[PDB]
């Protein structure tokens, strides 16, 4: 519960027809991240050095 | 009356969709000049020094 992704836009396709060049340009975007509301949650191990 | 308004084509906005940079682009334009028939007409009052 402590750890949530906030986002701003989806995963959007949109594509841009180019002409002089006969290609077709494919774009896809998002906005995300990654928080947590405290610092606190989340304990790591590794091993002994 | 010794005054016109040439004008070729008027007051247009072109909006342009850039997809590669994901800008809208919004363009304003016209065609226009000041002339007078005859080289007389007008007077202009300066100040002083």
């Amino acid at each position: 519960d402590n750890f949530v992704m906030p986002r701003q836009r989806a995963v959007t396709v949109e594509r841009e027809r180019q002409a002089g060049k006969q290609r077709d340009a494919y774009y896809v975007t998002q906005r995300v991240n990654l928080q947590r509301y405290f610092e606190n949650g989340v304990v790591s191990g590794a091993y002994a050095a």
